[PDB]
């Protein structure tokens, strides 16, 4: 997260870290046994880390649970990043509390102008690299479809939306991949891609979760 603020320990209780010996992606807890992330975060041997603030220090509220199964969306296209969403089933159910909690799926799609919360442990600089150890937060609005398509001609599908600031300076970044975009208490987006980070006229692009609720519910019910 570039240009954000320190969230505060366990103030984003649905945020997960995906760990394969090191943090490599974010995710969102959607019930006690399932996590949603980006398909471009796929790999084998994932450990899901819940209840994290400082990802380099054991602070006492963590739960570490291995993944038993990962399911990439059947239509994910790694060249265009269309359908950039994946589900991860935990080997055992998390213990839910005030600091580890699930986030609700949306019943409708959020409109442009809605303010949302984006969070992650990704790069905090738009040039160079500096990775924080504690969770960062950013409040940002959803942008109109026309501004999004004007920023990225020929690249925005119906399964993507833009959020952020056309002036630059505030954005998600590498390492935030797969993490949540939460608006009005519902999961509306997944950190997916962008051109650089926090560049002028290049806002972040997010997977449009409301298009996938039926696939998520059917998949969870059968696996
Ligand atoms: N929002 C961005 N600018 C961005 C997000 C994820 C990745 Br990976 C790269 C860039
Ligand atoms: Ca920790």
């Amino acid at each position: 997260i570039v240009g954000g603020y320190t969230c505060g320990a366990n103030t984003v209780p649905y945020q997960v870290s995906l760990n394969s010996g090191y943090h490599f992606c974010g995710g969102s807890l959607i019930n006690s046994q399932w996590v949603v992330s980006a398909a471009h975060c796929y790999k084998s041997g994932i450990q899901v880390r819940l209840g994290e603030d400082n990802i380099n220090v054991v602070e006492g509220n963590e739960q570490f649970i291995s993944a038993s199964k990962s399911i990439v969306h059947p239509s994910y296209n790694s060249n265009t990043l269309n359908n950039d969403i994946m589900l991860i089933k935990l080997k055992s159910a998390a213990s839910l509390n005030s600091r580890v909690a699930s986030i609700s799926l949306p019943t409708s799609c959020a409109s442009a102008g809605t303010q949302c919360l984006i969070s992650g442990w990704g790069n905090t600089k738009s040039s160079g690299t500096s990775y924080p150890d504690v969770l960062k937060c950013l409040k940002a609005p959803i942008l109109s479809d026309s501004s999004c398509k004007s920023a990225y001609p020929g690249q925005i599908t119906s399964n993507m939306f833009c959020a952020g600031y056309l002036e630059g300076g505030k954005d998600s970044c590498q390492g935030d991949s797969g993490g949540p975009v939460v608006c009005s208490g519902k999961l509306q987006g997944i950190v997916s891609w962008g051109s650089g980070c926090a560049q002028k006229n290049k806002p972040g692009v997010y997977t449009k979760v409301c298009n996938y609720v039926s696939w998520i519910k059917q998949t969870i019910a059968s696996n």
